[PDB]
This record gives structure tokens, C-alpha cells and sequence, in this order.
């Protein structure tokens, strides 16, 4: 029968073996997994330490067990130590006792994911600086944290966002460093940011952008750290600049953009054809660009999981590509966008332009209302949506969902500014914001014509 | 010049209105309405009675005022008494003093809207039966609400089904008659309605499904209401049975649909040319039958004003068709929908299946999650998306938005089930519930296949 090795398991190799058992009841399915857990939900280690989360076990949605019980030949606490794909087999250690085996397989799925950046920094190793990514990371920020009233996190990513924001509203002196200009400048225009980077300000958290760290030293009182403009002392650094591909295993071995995110075709099947790769491991077609990029999200990981699955014998099903759909829950802010920036669209040479529209999402008359500031992203000749973004105290996540399926079919504004939508005082105005948003981009076109 | 007459300005007219006097400065713009008012929310009328609209002046969004400061005649308190299309000539009666004038046209623009369904049921002219459309119908519902315990709605459309709710809300008896068997069986499935029905139970409304008024006889103590299986007494009987398009003025001149509403092109242009139809007065074409069909909406109002501002002189933008999308909140409960119902589509011999599914919006470990009840309704042979609707105490609304998105591109439960959408534990699982609602459907396409 067929043999499938599967290398790491979180939330790509989970997906992918429950669905190799359910369409290939008959292949052997073997899965490594360093940790003795699998199917942790990293997003939710803010969630606790912001208090948010009374029962830690909920964090997760699957367990080696059930694998098992699905058929599955469950390593955990095993690291794969090498992959010869030439010979087909595959050499791994069991961290219990350093016993060593090597292995044949017929088809590899290589769901290694990724590893935080560490940059070669002096005194990084510092026991005050921590890594924030697997339930490791998590249970040692849980328990370190009560004690460290300084906190400075260092990376304005979204993860680095959340930290801060977690952090700041539990009674502790939050310090945000990043040599980026902005905070998650990825995701949000610079009119987004502002307002966010304003709402950190507000609640005390020091911003330090624009600076770059260039050494941790460990005292008595506390770390220091020293950027080129400044210096600070803390009680406990976290790291969160962003993460790198772990796939040394087969490096040299199958095509690789050059972080090391594994390339691969529309049925997640890399250059070698009987390796697959999914989730953080692999690169992913971007749909407004048309071309590959490394966008490690959980959303990835499980779609391209199901993918591994449905073309593990032969191609089933196409991989849709991806728009970077994203939403943050920041200072009772529910901040989402998808697609592409006005900044990263210009950075990669698009022809693109922005509209900015700030409107109450539903009637003055109504018992209550919120303003949402939103963005659309927009090429000004063809009119293709590019991207877009809402930021609202009321929850307007389910629009980046709208715009994502918009930008899936290649709408223009001129289809978002009149598709039919619903209405209702509760809910909008006669025109959803939606469509009052591509119409004001409509407007910025019109008077570009005359 | 240009010579435009607007017969009636309520929603269509308005948006029509200022869209010719936007692109066309130089149109002489002529309106007649009956009424002394426009852009009245008639959604409103309910939520007042339901104590959440403080100043119900609030529910106008322009003026005759406003209309004739951007250049338009506004000929307020007018009633249109004959069209001539044949000779471009309109004749008019000025309500103040019976006067009546003869003018010509290039161009008539027909917002004449729709009037309530009254039918031939004896003593339904009693003083104590009420329409319930414009503004002056509001006012009379607004004063006479305080000397009116006791109130009876008759057809369980999605309006008498909000104006029951807001009445038994704020401490009324209430009791809801219809022929139909189910309450908004035009939205909704059985298993959305079973569970709306059984809030006004609880709620203390007393459903008259399946009862047909025979007479209406004022008594002593109320209004007696006669059906062929009770007998109710009550203060205030309101007419909610549905709409009839406003057109007698064009019988037998254009082309028409059985019930009267006029039929257009994709450019909102009657069969006579020089004729154009926006709103409650036309049938839109209905995007999941691709078919005419008469949904009298503000949705579709707003949006066909539009399109006959842009196409007075020459086809420019095409009409996108729609989906019906609509959505309520009743008893706490969001509930949303488009396309087609399962029931509509069998009704009409469309080859279509339906998937059920209920689950938490996100995930447990949370502070709070809500339930959300789904429906998808979808063609079994070509994976074609029908229709779809959702109900939860969260506001799910914006995901019927979505839905129609993704009708109006025509995808497949296949697209929905694998899009891109954002995962964050404030807002959804790792697949948004519209995936999961979707890959439900793929499941239960797949074990009819083997
Ligand atoms: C704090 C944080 C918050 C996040 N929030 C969100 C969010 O809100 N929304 C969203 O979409 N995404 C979010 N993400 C990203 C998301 O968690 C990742 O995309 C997801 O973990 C990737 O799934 P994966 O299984 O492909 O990668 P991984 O989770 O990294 O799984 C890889 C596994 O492979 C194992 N492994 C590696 N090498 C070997 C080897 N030689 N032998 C054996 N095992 C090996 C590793 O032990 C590891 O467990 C967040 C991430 C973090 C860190
Ligand atoms: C209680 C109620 C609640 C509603 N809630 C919603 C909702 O929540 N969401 C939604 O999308 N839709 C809702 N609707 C429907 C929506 O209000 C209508 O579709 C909308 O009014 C249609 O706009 P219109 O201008 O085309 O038609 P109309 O509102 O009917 O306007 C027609 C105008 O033309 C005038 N007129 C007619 N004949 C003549 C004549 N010979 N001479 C001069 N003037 C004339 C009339 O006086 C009238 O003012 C609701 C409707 C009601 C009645």
C-alpha cells in the first residue's frame, strides 16, 4: 500500500492527514512531530495573557490520540533529521531516547512550518528575551508574566500588536520597538496606523519606531536594551519580527523562493513531484499580484492541507490562491483587510490608487452607531479591486470576507459599488458601506476623467 | 435643453433626480409627486413603534428643498392624472387647488412606486384598518399606537412580521393572521421559520397561520376580524399582504408583467424608449433564475435611479440584476438572507438541494460565542449557488453581503468552501462558518456520488 510520511504537525499537517485517512482509507500514514502536541492555536496566547482565555485546553482542536484513532501512526517527540528524496526515505530521532530510524516512503508531505526570526544581536540570548509561537512559548509568558511589570516587545507586526495591546490593558509598562516607520504596515495604509498608533499612545504604551536594537545586556534591575536612538530597561523582551520557513530539511533539494518558503504548483506538489508541501513551510499564490509570496497564516495552512489530501494520488483540486485576508481586535477596534496595501501596491510598481471614506455604518436615527473608516485599493484603469480595509468599534470583520470574495473574482468598483446588497436601519443605509466605499472610488475616477 | 418629467419622488426618483441633474447640469428636470414629502424610510415605521427611533424626522434623508437647489422643478402635492407616450405629453392635477395643466416630455422617468394590496373583504374600510407604506400612514400608526392595547397584523410578510414584533415588544397584544402556512416563507426555510414563529409564541404573539379574513364588522368594544376558523376582536387592524406596482397610468402602453410592474431592459428602459422604470414601479431581473421578477425593495429602488441618470441619453452602465438580499432583526435574532429558498426553487422545478448547518461562530474558548443557524442552497449538478441565509443573536449580516458576492459571479459551493477569509478567535473558526457551511454542502454531494 501507499506509504505518506508527514513531517511536523500543527495545523497543515493536521488537516493533511485526516484527509489522506478519509480519501485514502488504505495508505499508511506516517506523522514526526517535535512537540508532544499538535493543533495549537498560536493566535489565542494574546487572547490569555489579555486575559481572554479561562481554559487553556480549548486551545486546541485535535490530539495525537485522534489521529491514531483515524489510523494514523502517530511519532510525537520525534525530529526528522534528514530527507534523501532521491532514495525516498527519511531519517528520524526519538527525543526520548536518541534512537534513530530511517524510513521509505512513496509520497513525503512536508508540513514543517516555520520558526520565529532570531537576528544576530548581542546578548539575544538573554533569559529575559522570549520567543512567542507554540504552547512552549505560551506556557513560559503565562507564568514569567506576572512578575515582569516591564514589558517591550520588539516586531509592530500584528502578533507583536497584540502583545503590546494585551499586555498594556493587564497593568503593566508596555514598550513597543520596530524599525519599521509604522505598526503593522503589511496589513493597514498609513491613515489606519495612525489612528491605532494613536490608540497605543493613549493607553501609555511608549512607541519606539524607527529604531533598531543593537544589544540586550542583563543587570540586576532589569535588561537593556540599546537602539541607535535610544535605550531601554525592561523586565522581559519578547521577540516578534516576523518568522522564516523551517525547511532545511530540504533545502538544495526541491525550488524555494529565497526565505526558504517551498514553491509549488496549484495541487501544493513541489518541484520534486512526490513531496508536497503546506502551510507555513510553503509559499502561496497571491492573487493580486498573480505571483508567489510567504504569508504564513492559519488559513493557508488548513486549506492547503485539504489540498495535500485531495491530490496526494493525482491532481483533484486547484489551489484558489489567497488575498491575505486578516482582522484584529485591537482597544475594542475590530480592524480587518485583505489584499494589497496603497503603499505595497505602489512598492511593487501596480498602477494603483486609494479612496479613504469614514461613514457611520448605520443610520444617525438608529438607538446607536459607529463610524467605520474604510480603504479600497483600486487600479485606476482597469478599476480591478486590489484591496481594502474597515476599521470599527462595531464588528465589521465579515466585510473583509465580502472584499476577499470580490477580489477572487477580479470585481472593479464598479461592480462592488452597485452589487446588490441589503438593507435595513439595524444592519446599513439603503447602500451598504460597501458599495458607498467603491462609489466614492468611482468619484475619484470620474474626477480624474475631467 | 433636455425636457425630463419624474412621475412620483419617493426613493427612485430622488437618486434618478440627482443623477440626470449630476451628469446632465442642462436637463430641464420636472417632478410631480402626490405627497408633500420625499426620501421617507418606510423600514422605519417599525422600528419606531418598537421604541428605537427617537426623532422620527430623522427617517428623511433629502427634501423637495434639497432637489430644487440642485436645479430641479419640484412640483410637490401634484397628481399625474394620464401619460400619453405616443404624443410625449403628461397631464397633471395641482392638489391645492385642482388645477390642471398639459406638458410635454423627451424623456419620462416612471418612480411611481407601488401602493399596499387591498382586498375585497367587507368592512375592511373601517376607520380602525390601516395602511401601513408612507409617511403619512406612519403618523396615524404613531398616534394612534397609545390608544391601541390591542393589535392585529394581517399577512405575515417580512413587514407585518417586523411591525407584530415591535408591537409585542412594547407591551401590546398582538396577533398575526395569514392564509400562507409559514411567516416570510419567501426569505426563509422551514427550519429559519419554525424557530422565528416560536419567538412570537414566547413572546405572547398569537399566530393565525392559515386563516383567511372574511369580514371586518366595528363593534362596540374594537374592531371584530372574522376568519374561517376564529374570531379575534382588536383596537387596530394593519394591512401587510404584499404590494401592487403603481401603474395604471401606462396599462396596456408598455410592456408590463401580470401584476403590472413594467418591464425594462438592462438599462432600465421601458419598451417604449423614451420611457424609463426605477424602482417599486418595474421588475428587476433576478439574478438566480435569470428571469423577471417583481421584489419591491429600496435596495433595487436606489440602484435603478441610478442607472436611469446614467442612461437618459445613451445605454451606459448595464444593470447587475439582483439577488433580494435582505435581513431583519427580530426578538435579538439577526436574520439574513438572498437567492433562493429551497422551497421557491423546487416550487419553480429547479434542480436544487439544501445543506442545514448549525455551529458556534468562533471558537469556545472565548469570553462568549453565539450559535448560528446556516442554510445554502445549491444547484446538485452544477455546484452552483442558489441561495443562502443565516440567523444568529451575533450580527451575521454582513455574510448574506457576502453571499450575494458569490451569486453575483456565479461560484460554486466548491469556491466558498476553499476562499480565502480571515481567521481571528474574535470573529470565526480557522474557516469562517461560510466556509464550513459550504464544505457541508461538498459532503452532502459527495455521499450521493458513491
Ligand atoms: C502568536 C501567533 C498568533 C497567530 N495568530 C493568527 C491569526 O490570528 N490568524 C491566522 O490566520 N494565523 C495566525 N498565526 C499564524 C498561524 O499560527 C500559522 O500560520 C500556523 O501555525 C501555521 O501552521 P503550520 O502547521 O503550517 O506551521 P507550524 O505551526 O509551525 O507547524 C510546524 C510543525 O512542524 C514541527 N517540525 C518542524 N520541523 C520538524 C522536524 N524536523 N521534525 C519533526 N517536526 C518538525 C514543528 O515542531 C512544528 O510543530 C499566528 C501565529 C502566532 C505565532
Ligand atoms: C413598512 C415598510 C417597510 C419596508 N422596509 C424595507 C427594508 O427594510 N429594506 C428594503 O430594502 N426595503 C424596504 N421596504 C420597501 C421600500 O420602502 C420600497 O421598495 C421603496 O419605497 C421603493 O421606492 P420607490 O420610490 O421606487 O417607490 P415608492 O416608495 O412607492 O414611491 C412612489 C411615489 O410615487 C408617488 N406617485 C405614485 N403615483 C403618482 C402619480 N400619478 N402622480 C404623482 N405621484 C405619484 C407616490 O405618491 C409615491 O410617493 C419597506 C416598505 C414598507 C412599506
Amino acid at each position: 500500500s501507499m506509504k505518506v510520511t508527514v513531517v511536523g504537525c500543527t495545523h497543515a499537517g493536521t488537516f493533511a492527514i485526516k484527509q489522506i485517512l478519509a480519501e485514502h482509507p488504505d495508505a499508511e500514514v506516517t506523522v514526526y512531530e517535535r512537540n508532544d502536541v499538535i493543533s495549537f492555536l498560536s493566535c489565542g496566547i494574546a487572547l490569555y495573557l489579555g486575559g481572554k482565555v479561562a481554559d487553556p485546553q480549548g486551545l486546541f482542536y485535535s490530539s495525537p490520540e485522534e489521529l491514531q484513532k483515524l489510523g494514523a501512526n502517530v511519532q510525537m517527540n520525534h525530529n526528522v533529521l534528514a530527507i534523501d528524496p532521491d532514495q525516498k526515505t527519511v531519517t528520524v530521532e526519538d527525543l526520548t531516547n536518541h534512537a534513530q530510524t530511517t524510513e521509505s516512503y512513496d509520497k513525503l508531505v512536508m508540513t514543517s512550518g516555520s520558526w520565529p526570526i532570531v537576528p544576530k544581536i548581542p546578548g539575544i540570548d538573554s533569559d529575559r528575551v522570549k520567543l512567542c509561537k507554540n504552547w512552549a512559548h505560551a506556557q513560559a509568558l503565562i507564568e514569567d508574566a506576572k512578575e515582569a511589570k516591564r514589558i517591550t516587545v520588539i516586531g509592530a507586526g500584528y502578533i507583536g500588536a497584540e502583545l503590546a495591546e494585551a499586555y498594556s490593558t493587564t497593568g503593566h509598562d508596555v514598550t513597543l520597538i520596530d524599525a519599521m516607520a509604522r505598526v503593522m504596515p503589511k496589513y493597514f495604509d498609513a491613515d489606519f496606523t495612525d489612528v491605532i498608533e494613536q490608540d497605543y499612545r493613549d493607553h501609555g504604551v511608549q512607541l519606539a519606531l524607527g529604531e533598531t536594537v543593537e544589544s540586550f545586556t542583563d543587570s540586576a534591575t532589569g535588561l537593556t536594551i540599546k537602539t541607535d536612538k535610544n535605550s531601554y530597561e525592561t523586565d522581559l523582551a519578547i521577540l516578534c519580527i516576523g518568522f522564516r520557513p523551517n525547511t532545511d530539511l530540504l533545502k538544495g533539494k526541491v525550488d524555494m523562493a529565497p526565505n526558504g518558503a517551498i514553491i509549488t504548483d496549484d495541487y501544493m506538489r513541489s518541484s520534486n513531484p512526490d513531496i508536497f508541501a503546506a502551510g507555513d513551510s510553503a509559499a502561496v499564490h497571491y492573487n493580486p499580484t498573480h505571483q508567489n509570496a510567504y504569508i504564513p497564516l492559519a488559513t493557508n495552512a488548513v486549506r492547503q492541507g485539504i489540498l495535500v489530501g485531495k491530490n496526494l494520488v493525482k491532481p483533484t483540486v486547484k489551489y484558489m490562491g489567497t488575498q491575505s485576508s486578516s482582522g484584529l481586535a485591537l482597544y475594542d477596534r475590530t480592524i480587518v483587510s485583505t489584499g494589497l496595501t496603497l503603499a505595497a501596491a505602489k512598492q511593487q510598481g501596480l498602477n494603483a490608487e486609494q479612496v479613504i471614506v469614514e461613514d457611520n455604518y448605520r443610520p444617525e436615527f438608529m438607538p446607536s452607531t459607529e463610524p467605520v473608516l474604510m480603504s479600497l485599493v483600486f487600479d485606476p484603469d482597469t478599476h480591478r479591486i486590489l484591496g481594502g480595509a474597515l476599521m470599527s468599534k462595531y464588528d465589521v470583520s465579515q466585510s473583509a470576507n465580502t472584499l476577499s470574495v470580490c477580489i477572487q473574482n477580479e470585481n472593479t468598483i464598479d461592480d462592488l459599488a452597485m452589487v446588490d446588497m441589503l438593507f435595513q436601519p439595524n444592519f446599513d443605509r439603503p447602500f451598504n458601506y460597501l458599495n458607498i466605499l467603491a462609489q466614492a472610488a468611482q468619484a475619484k475616477v470620474a474626477q480624474s476623467v475631467n
